[PDB]
């Protein structure tokens, strides 16, 4: 099978990572240097956030040149080294295409913004790069993604006296996908990356490629019909390289962008949407949620792997709930208004779990055993914070805690010389939540995150197994069996703040041999109707195996 | 009904608990300032270590003045304001009376060692406050409690040209019982401190008062009778206050320092034979150890209250166990050769359990779920450490951890001008365990304790009720009720580091309904024959309520 269906992902930012000069930014030599920590902590593949030159105005989302390494982070060498160095320790490392749009510092932009006529004679090939209007009234009824600083997607420009089109910040100009030009621009730039030896692309925001007036603008067939162009090339160009998709859509939406096994688009995609629905559970104390977004998405292509997550570098994003799990989880874990940010909530994983270590655990426990490859994002091993102070998403982005030394050990500035400062507060500061006490700590969150890890990889089920939900009769109690190649496995979770009792309908399995997968703790075997007693601690997690 | 039976106790040490002047010194005025701490903290009853003037070779035991303070602790108008804002706070604070031994720099032991006769031709009464021999030869078939500092309980003193009897340091010499001014002498230090308005005494060292040839010098029926003497003028003159006593022994000669209704004794006893078998089944997932020790304590009088702890200012003892117990407890605990003391083990209840708060919530849970009334070693809400670079047993008393500031917190001398060095390891360092850090974090153990400490005083059956073990069909798993005034309490505790199973014998409970003591979650109702199948997490507890 595939290398990605059997690995686990770390997402991470160099600016934010380890700086290496005390400039006070991550940079890339910073980041070879901490490549064995993330060995040893059970991680194959690294996703970088983009590293490209850019004003930084959506923080790196923004390029202006799809073929350098931002100055901040170093030279083309120091990327060039950082990857034989990631591969030398057996690790993968993917980047960010971010094809929807450039920044508009972007030399095309700087072009076309010229008009489609030059001041020379001659007609400008680049203004047909991006997507122009002359009143800005195309596209209505297409929704604003950036609520909380945007108004329109449309944005007036002095120079071509139009209207240009932008799904983020006006910063950020679209790329028009129907001119056949672009489509090459994009193919070329991934190429010149490939050809370096990255092992794939997490592709940005693709919904939102191809506009047409009279639609939403997400999800077109046009779309869908470029990025199978994209895998067919690396099919052809690249085979072994991965292609994954950021695609914040409902369950019918989200599996389109696997393709079909004739006409196949990407490897992976993000399963966006349970990850909200982990978190209402928690608060319900009902899982029923869990079943029933997990039970409209069907069955993948072969090549296909879901990408399951918990957080990443973005809002916790509600976009594709229902109104009323909007306001209720809204209620539920942003309770100052700071809490929130467009259409989402901007807190990381620790901090929106009150800090409880039981509710990590229990959450990283459904996170590793459902099927899908897990992304970790830096620092919730350690359970860090965020710095809600900080605008947009930034205090979601706050430097890596190396050590309790000056700005836990991410740098030798001063915490007020950082990039973003680290974070400083009794609570989460990096005296308190750092890499190198939980090295040493026989307990720590870091040695529980990497024996989990050690387990999941012990069993090929998670990777690679089908999945069934077992009846429970009580909400708080969910209950799944992962099956694949003889093994079963049968992972019992409570999402309640208290003990519970389940009665599990094991019918199918009766005569079977419940053992743990720890220890092999053996467990009474499933008799007679097969309906299992059990009772759970407070958000306890049962991974077992059924043995025939 | 007698407010030791219900009340919480709380065991620090006036030097090392908090600060006041700079000097590196803990001392009266700091204490009194974090009256609030302890009072929130769910304390009912301060139980101080020795506060007199002494050369501290043992660390205050060796007492050189029993009617004053130590100046390092401030003055006696200082102690005064303190017993003051303690009992303004509804707080109880009991001593602690050294009463086998004094300081060799005591003034009797100073006047005593002056031979049989003075100079000037008179006699001196104060020879016989302690104990002389000649050859040093009686009193063999006896023990050296320190055994790693002692060879010998005989001491020959220089200046008077015998030996003198210790059973502790030769620092500590033992005063002799057998004259009767010498008990005068400690009913007059006693009621010095009931005057007061101290709420009663701790005792220590009290199996060791009276020698006599031939025997074994512990637990003889003459140092009964001086204790019982103690309670009567004690009942008779300061009625409720407290007389506690340190006692390692066996179980059936533990009991009889209550004495009788008849003849009372002390009204409450260390519950040494326990707390070394909860750290046992522990490591071995087998909580058998505790069964068969608690069936060997007979029961106990009327006024008659145990006192339940895991650790405390001395090493963890091992004394009073088989010689394969200890070595079970040696290799799964003393990993460092230096960590053994004196038949015991130097370490903070963190460090003994690796610092896994399952494991350490566990244990509290089992120490304030069994029968007697607990007592809280300080800085165990936060979870200390210990430095094994002090020598004896001070290494369990570093400064209480208050804030990431200089010393802790605990003086603003810094950290090598305090009189034990507060510990900076990056582990349990007070950069990262300290009070005010667990004050902000919503899910603290410092938190967790004092919920669980409102959670218990809630049920008045873990203070008074009677106690039953239930059949399990699994040795990792302890279950027990506690009995009073019509309520049934339900304690089941996995004592393994993995899930387990088993089959609760309920039958005296068929119709009545398993109720969660937090949040009352109902479990299903006990119905056939009793036989009440569970399944537990690691180390999880249940606290449960049965209602018909
Ligand atoms: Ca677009
Ligand atoms: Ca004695
Ligand atoms: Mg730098
Ligand atoms: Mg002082």
């Amino acid at each position: 099978p595939e290398w990605y269906k059997s690995a686990v992902f770390y997402e991470l930012s160099v600016r934010t990572f380890q700086d290496g000069n005390g400039d006070g930014k991550g940079d890339f030599p910073g980041l070879t240097s901490r490549l064995d920590y993330l060995k040893n902590l059970g991680v194959d593949c690294l996703w970088l956030l983009p590293w490209f030159p850019s004003p930084l105005r959506d923080d790196g989302y923004d390029v202006a040149d799809y073929r350098g390494i931002h100055p901040d982070l170093g030279t083309l060498d120091d990327f060039k080294v950082f990857l034989r160095e990631a591969h030398a320790r057996g690790l993968w490392v993917i980047g960010d295409l971010v094809t929807n749009h450039t920044s508009s510092d972007h030399p095309w932009f700087q072009a076309a913004r010229r008009g489609p006529t030059l001041p020379d004679g001659s007609p400008n090939e680049y203004h047909d790069y991006y997507v122009w209007s002359d009143e800005g009234k195309e596209y209505a009824d297409t929704r604003i993604i950036f609520t909380d600083t945007e108004v329109s997607n449309w944005t007036l420009d002095e120079q071509a006296g139009k209207y240009y089109w932008h799904r983020f910040f006006a910063s950020q100009p679209d790329l028009n996908y129907d001119n056949p030009k672009v489509v090459e621009e994009l193919h070329g730039a991934a190429r010149f990356w490939l050809d370096l030896g990255l092992d794939g692309f997490r592709v940005d925001a693709v919904p939102y490629l191809i506009e047409r007036e009279g639609t939403s603008c997400e999800n077109l067939p046009e779309t869908h019909e470029i990025l199978k162009g994209f895998r067919a090339m690396v099919d052809r160009e690249y085979p072994g390289r991965l292609l994954l998709a950021e695609a914040c859509q409902w369950p019918e939406e989200v599996v389109e962008y696997f393709g079909t096994e004739a006409e196949p688009e990407f490897h992976m995609c993000f399963n966006f949407p349970v990850m909200p629905r982990l978190y209402m559970s928690l608060k319900r104390e009902d899982t029923s949620s869990i079943r029933e977004i997990m039970g409209r998405l069907p069955k993948i292509p072969s090549f296909g792997q879901w990408c399951i997550f918990l957080r990443n570098h973005d809002e916790l994003t509600l976009e594709m709930v229902t109104d009323d799990e909007r306001a209720f989880m809204y209620a539920a874990y942003a309770p100052d208004a700071r809490m929130k940010i467009n259409v989402g909530i901007r807190r990381r994983l620790a901090p929106l779990l009150d800090n409880d270590r039981r509710r990590i655990e229990l959450l990283n426990t459904v996170l590793l055993a459902l099927p899908g490859s897990p992304v970790l994002y830096y620092g919730d091993e350690i359970g860090m914070g965020d710095d809600l102070g900080l605008p947009d998403r930034n205090g979601v982005r706050t430097p890596m805690q190396w050590n309790a030394g000056t700005s836990g050990g991410f740098s030798t500035a001063q915490p007020s010389d950082c990039f973003f400062p680290p974070i400083q507060d009794p609570v989460y500061g990096f005296g308190r939540v750092n890499v190198q006490s939980q090295l040493q700590d026989p307990s720590s969150l870091l040695k529980w995150t990497a024996r989990q890890l050690e387990l999941r990889r012990a069993h090929p089920a998670f990777a690679h197994g089908d999945l069934t939900f077992i009846e429970t009769g009580n909400p708080a109690i969910l209950a799944f069996t992962r099956q694949y190649d003889g093994e079963t496995l049968l992972i019992v979770s409570n999402f309640a703040g208290n003990a519970q009792a389940g009665l599990l309908d094991l019918a199918p399995f009766v005569g079977r041999a419940p053992v743990t997968l720890s220890g092999a703790s053996p467990l009474p075997v499933v008799t007679g109707n097969g309906q299992y007693p059990v009772v759970m601690g407070k958000y306890d997690y049962y991974w077992l195996r059924l043995n025939s």
